[PDB]
C-alpha cells in the first residue's frame, strides 16, 4: 500500500492540496467540496470502498457545504473534475471501486541533482 499526494491522469495534473488542475491551455479551478470527494478517493487510488462509509470521508472533510448529499456532489464534480469523475465506479454488489490506474507515486527520494 502507498498513499499518493498528487494526481496525474493523461495531459492533466491535479493537486490534492491545491484544488486546481493545470490544462494544456492553462488551468482549471473547481469547488473544494466536490473536488474533496475525489481528493479522498485519490488517497487510495484504485481500491474497494463503500458508499455510506464514504460519507465518513466526505464528512471528515466538509460534507458538501452546498448540497444535499455526497452522491449528488460527485455528479457535479464530474463537471469540474473531468474524466476523473467517472473514475468512481458504483458496482451493484461490490460498492465503490474508483478504479484509476494503480501506478502510485511514493515520494521515495527527497531530491534529485547529480550528473547522469
Amino acid at each position: 500500500h502507498s498513499v499518493p499526494e498528487s494526481i496525474r491522469f493523461g495531459p492533466n495534473v491535479f493537486y490534492v492540496l491545491k484544488l486546481t488542475v493545470e490544462t494544456p491551455e492553462g488551468s482549471v479551478h473547481l469547488t473544494p467540496s466536490e473536488s474533496g470527494i475525489l481528493k479522498r478517493l485519490l488517497i487510495n487510488k484504485g481500491q474497494l470502498c463503500l458508499r455510506k462509509h464514504l460519507l465518513e470521508e466526505i464528512k471528515n472533510h466538509a460534507k458538501a457545504i452546498v448540497a444535499r448529499n455526497v452522491d449528488v456532489h460527485i455528479a457535479s464534480l464530474r463537471k469540474k473534475l473531468g474524466a476523473y469523475g467517472s473514475r468512481i465506479v458504483t458496482l451493484r454488489g461490490v460498492g465503490y471501486l474508483f478504479s484509476d490506474d494503480g501506478d502510485k507515486k511514493f515520494s521515495q527520494q527527497d531530491t534529485k541533482l547529480s550528473l547522469e
